[PDB]
């Protein structure tokens, strides 16, 4: 659908909060620390301080409040008191938040302690593969040519990209029409309009494509058990580009990207 602005200005409120909310908890991502006390420290922060709440909580089922993958772990890796982190993981922390009645989802990669050469390498060209994204983002681009955008430049620099997980739109629902997506399908045909609001959340795979859902339904991993990375943004799309709803202190492109001279 087309959000108006009085949509736009909550899910700037929504992305905000969904943004400040890996920005609390960075400095707890550390060696010997659980995935569970993780979990926490986010819910905790998202109701007690934000007064707002998870997206994630009983969608579909799921137990917990945030999403944590490490390593393998493609995605929607359920955190657990039992799960310590340690040296060397590259680990994803996905948040969603809902406030105001509208949601604001996004993910980035933590490296805990000495990183290894590949960790951060992966990493260094998913987020790159997601800002690559944004700059193409304007009415008139079509989501396929994102899509074909993003996996030119993964498998040019040797990684693979995951195809059974997407972006989509967001708004008063968790996930609303379209797919977005990160490589080139048939399937896609969607020229982008301003006021469309969506996600690009690309997984990248050090490996093969492949993947396997685990037995407790949620937790994917990579088929060949390679490293997998990913980072996400709401944006929602302007008259002349796009407008980043998620953004970070670190992250090193701005927030609203013109293009405009
Ligand atoms: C708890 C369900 C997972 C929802 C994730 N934020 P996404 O759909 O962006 O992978
Ligand atoms: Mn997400
Ligand atoms: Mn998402
Ligand atoms: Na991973």
């Amino acid at each position: 659908s087309i959000k108006t602005p009085e949509d736009i200005e909550k899910m700037r409120v929504a992305g905000r909060l969904a943004a400040e909310v890996l920005e609390m908890i960075e400095p707890y991502v550390k060696p010997g620390v659980s995935t569970g006390e993780l979990d926490r420290i986010c819910n905790d922060y998202i109701v007690n301080e934000q007064h707002a709440v998870s997206a994630c909580l009983g969608y579909h089922g799921y137990p917990k409040s945030v999403c944590i993958s490490i390593n393998e772990v493609v995605c929607h890796g359920i955190p657990d008191d039992a799960k310590l982190l340690k040296d060397g993981d590259i680990v994803n922390i996905d948040v969603t938040v809902i406030k105001d009645g509208f949601h604001g989802d996004t993910s980035k990669m933590f490296i805990v302690g000495k990183p290894t050469i590949m960790g951060e390498r992966l990493c260094r060209i998913t987020q790159e593969s997601l800002y690559l994204a944004l700059r193409m983002v304007k009415p008139g681009i079509n989501l396929r040519e994102i899509g074909a955008a993003i996996q030119k430049f993964v498998e040019a620099e040797g990684f693979s990209v995951v195809r059974e997980y997407c972006g989509h739109g967001i708004g008063r629902g968790f996930h609303e029409e379209p797919q977005v997506l990160h490589y080139d399908s048939r399937e896609t045909n969607v020229v982008l309009k301003p006021g469309m609001t969506f996600t690009i959340e690309p997984m990248v795979n050090a490996g093969k494509k492949e993947i396997r859902t685990m037995k407790d339904g949620w937790t994917v991993k990579t088929k060949d058990r390679s490293l997998s990375a990913q980072y996400e943004h709401t944006i929602v799309v302007t008259d002349n580009g796009c407008e980043i709803l998620t953004l970070r202190k670190d992250d090193t492109i701005p927030a609203i990207i013109s293009h405009d001279e």
